[PDB]
């Protein structure tokens, strides 16, 4: 009796029917993962935010989930993306040995859900949910991402992609997983190389965006970090797909 109104959405109706039924079909589609058991996975997802006050989750309220979904991804296939969503996995549906977060097993139970809990409550609170920049940072569920975000960067080798949108402001934008979070925990000792992928959109006449400030800019926090750095121009997103799809 006790619950703040919070600023941003409420937890996704159905969210738990819904993580259920993704992981019982993840484990469906990945015969390597079936050793899963959904329902302990539920569990150790449930327990990470119920009955906490959804303004003080930390990566370690996400440890049992983590350990339970633990994944092998071959290392130099990661596929990074920022705001660049549809066509990222686009990719990934095409050219099956690539992998995006949201390709994993936890990346796929929590993408584009909202949830949190209520302190000393075992209720999920469908009402509203703690919006990060209005109310607080450290909510279920961006303490979620940046958990499984720096798991999955960290496990990264070799040649790592990301997929950048061209169209955007700020094609990098430091503001982002990718930049606050991504980027910097990739490993030097296992990745040699950043490669990124800028995708054209019309914003502008066709030029060489791989020269953009900010893109320089990432190159830089990147170089610093002892990682070489490479760009390259998707000038025909359609075509890209479409030589991927029928080589």
């Amino acid at each position: 009796r006790w619950r703040q109104t919070w600023s941003g959405p409420g937890t996704t109706k159905r969210f738990p029917e819904t993580v259920l039924a993704r992981c019982v079909k993840y484990t469906e589609i990945h015969p390597e993962m079936r050793h899963v058991d959904c329902q302990s996975v539920w569990d150790a997802f449930k327990g990470a935010f119920i009955s906490k006050h959804p303004c003080n989750i930390t990566e370690e309220d996400y440890q049992p989930l983590m350990k339970l979904g633990t994944q092998t991804v071959p290392c130099n296939k990661i596929l990074l993306w920022s705001r660049i969503k549809d066509l990222a996995h686009q990719f990934t549906q095409v050219q099956r040995d690539m992998f995006t977060l949201e390709d994993t097993l936890l990346g796929y139970l929590a993408d584009d859900l909202t949830w949190c809990g209520e302190f000393n409550t075992s209720k999920i609170n469908y009402q509203s949910c703690p919006d990060w920049r209005k109310d607080c940072s450290n909510n279920p569920v961006s303490v979620f991402w940046k958990t499984v975000s720096r798991r999955f960067a960290e496990a990264a080798c070799d040649v790592v992609h990301v997929m950048l949108n061209g169209s955007r402001s700020k094609i990098f934008d430091k503001n982002s997983t990718f930049g606050s979070v991504e980027v910097h925990n990739l490993q030097p000792e296992k990745v040699q190389t950043l490669e990124a992928w800028v995708i054209h959109g019309g914003r502008e006449d066709s030029r060489d965006l791989c020269q953009d400030p900010t893109i320089k800019e990432l190159e830089s926090i990147i170089s610093k970090r002892n990682i070489q750095f490479s760009c390259k121009n998707i000038y025909r997103p359609d075509k890209f797909l479409q030589c991927v799809k029928n080589p």
